[PDB]
């Protein structure tokens, strides 16, 4: 069924387009202007701060750049935003910035200064897949959520308590991180963790265990395509009419759009501008945890690791300064495409079930037995292409 | 009567012979697959959960064991089991299996948690015969229960009542409880309890007096000496032809059969391959509750004690792995046999009677006066062998 969800995300694609078209002709910006990244950004969070205010806007005169600090009124956002969708809420529509920006943040840091104040191991990067996305987000905003990301969650609301309403979320919270799980025992032992309603550390400590378990014994997790706002609306400008054509967050549709994106980004004096680039595009696919053997079998260029990436991160801090600015033409066309899945793959005390499964497990276990690669020519999803990886590789961690 | 008796469970030994061998084919296991009492299992639990499914099954490649996940069509399952028996039910087959799992879970396990959380003590356990035994089973499914076990039983469908046709239910219940009893006031109380509709902690209280009782004024508990699938199919196999050559489960039959056996099993590395055989002897016999010096009297060697027990259990849980498990031979063989008794032994307020009647009692008072041990060559129950315990044993309690 293409109609609802290919067509009613399109509709929610478009809300966000014509908002940066309007939001775009409000600052009077240029066209140079409204593909900056950086522009693009400021808009986005002004509108998810008064939908739950002002930001940084640069500037292009003769050479150089330059930034200014501009306040709105914010109603006013909140009127122009449903403007844009029919005088609708179209929570989606935010919660899709929501993402973009988690996807972009899961890329751009680290959270272990966190993981450990909560009792989780650092080395459980691969995990905290949207530990930045609020709580407000959506129902298909917590799909996209790793394993561990709901486990640093539930242990902080169990810690400060264990130290009214409240129960039907702990529950909930469980039972979507059960809906994770994708083995029987994995499933059956998020029960017996959900069955104290004052979960002390025999929780805490069992729920780390069940956190470590999806480290080789996966769950679902979903992840969704979210480009800025400007590549959106530079595509509604374009005549992409998506309501209309069918759009997707997990299909051929964002490479596809990303394929003749004009986004620049503003760049620090001595910051390599590919590696710029390889990190948006990262968080264009929540391709953060992903292998990065694979990243860049797709991508189409070498996919670096995180440290030795040059960049600090997109968005412009107040302390530098514009002299020593430039700009820079992101790179975000990619190699193939490829369904961006859920699964993980698979091949007495609860917990020995799952150690004993835990054991029989090789890294080298092949996952997504069949599915490949698409040319992005390959609109449907007629012919797959698997990857090879014997080759001088550089890696799989990003982190 | 050697007609019906003998020949009639010959009969519903065949079926379980019959299709544990179609079964095999199915599953195209070789000889060496399917005499590992792991695969037995996972075999006889598919047949019970289909007629009331898949399930793990190891396989052996060169040098190391494969375990594969399976699933079977439930009714495809039901179908063959039936062609087995003449497209019968044989619900004593089922049942028959539905105690072998029983008789290795009373011995594998101990069931303390259960005791308490319903307010039995917990030393309670030689009382608790057949506490896993699923209601479905038969009528010659309940008499190889512990007083024990109904008085769990009884307590929680009291507890949650007391905190429409059910009734019958409760009578008999007691009535079943009442024929476990062989002393005149044992007898009596059990009426005395059964008198209220809507017995309370009175009752609550009372039954576990009666409980307590049985600890030393013992009552008639039937063994049933029931072997795992794979040994009565090899036995089918072999020629045997039990429905009319006659079989039993309180005579030679079983233990003789058991002395041909060639029955394998998963063994994980650390642990000892002559204890995982103890293991597996006390659940053919229902011994997990037997004084262990006449177990080991009986057995031809130490029968060393639960505790002392080097395994954690039978079936391989999920969790652990295969690049670490290998396989012995289990010793199953033993020295004497003996005739599975259901005989407990024996020398104003009902409770006073039995108090002082429990008093009279010494824990040297010989029972079973005269009955003995016969050879496995004695085939009728010709001469019999009395035991004398001046020795130097191991203890008498295997928990």
């Amino acid at each position: 069924n293409a109609t609802e969800i290919r067509a009613s995300v399109g509709k929610m694609i478009d809300g966000i387009g014509r908002f940066y078209i309007q939001m775009c002709t409000e600052l009077k910006l240029s066209d140079y202007e409204g593909r900056l990244i950086q522009n693009s950004l400021t808009i986005e969070r002004m509108v998810l701060s008064a939908f739950d205010t002002g930001g940084p806007i640069y500037r292009r005169v003769d050479g150089k750049w330059r930034r200014e600090l501009i306040l709105y009124d914010k109603e006013e956002i909140r009127r122009i935003w449903r403007q844009a969708n029919n005088g609708d809420d179209a929570t989606a529509g935010l919660t899709h910035m929501m993402i973009w920006h988690s996807n972009l943040n899961d890329a751009t840091y680290q959270r272990t200064r966190a993981l450990v104040r909560t009792g989780m191991d650092p080395r459980m990067c691969s995990l905290m897949q949207g530990s930045t996305l609020p709580r407000r987000s959506g129902a298909a905003g917590a799909a996209v959520k790793g394993v561990g990301t709901m486990v640093m969650e539930l242990i902080r609301m169990i810690k400060r308590g264990i130290n009214r309403r409240t129960r039907i979320a702990y529950e909930r919270m469980c039972n979507i991180l059960k809906g994770k799980f994708q083995t029987a025992a994995q499933r059956t032992m998020v029960d017996q963790v959900r069955e104290s309603r004052n979960p002390g550390n025999a929780e805490f400590e069992d729920l780390i265990f069940l956190a470590r378990s999806a480290l080789i014994l996966r769950g679902s997790v979903a992840h969704k395509s979210c480009l800025p706002a400007c590549v959106y609306g530079s595509a509604v400008a374009s005549g992409y009419d998506f309501e209309r054509e069918g759009y997707s967050l997990v299909g051929i549709d964002p490479f596809r759009l990303l394929q003749n994106s004009q986004v620049y980004s503003l760049i620090r004096p001595n910051e390599n501008p590919a590696h710029k680039s390889q990190l948006v595009w990262m968080a264009c696919h929540s391709a953060a945890f992903e292998d990065l053997r694979v990243s860049s079998f797709i991508r189409g260029t070498k996919v670096v690791p995180r440290g030795k990436l040059s960049t600090r991160g997109v968005q412009i801090a107040s302390n530098e300064n514009m002299e020593t600015m430039e700009s820079s033409t992101l790179e975000l066309r990619s190699r193939y495409w490829a369904i961006r899945t859920r699964s993980g793959g698979n091949t007495s005390d609860m917990r020995t079930e799952i150690i004993r499964l835990m054991e029989s497990a090789r890294p080298e276990d092949v996952s997504f037995q069949g599915r490949g690669v698409f040319e992005l020519s390959d609109e449907k999803a007629t012919s797959p292409i698997v990857p090879s990886f014997d080759m001088s590789n550089e890696g799989s961690y990003f982190f």
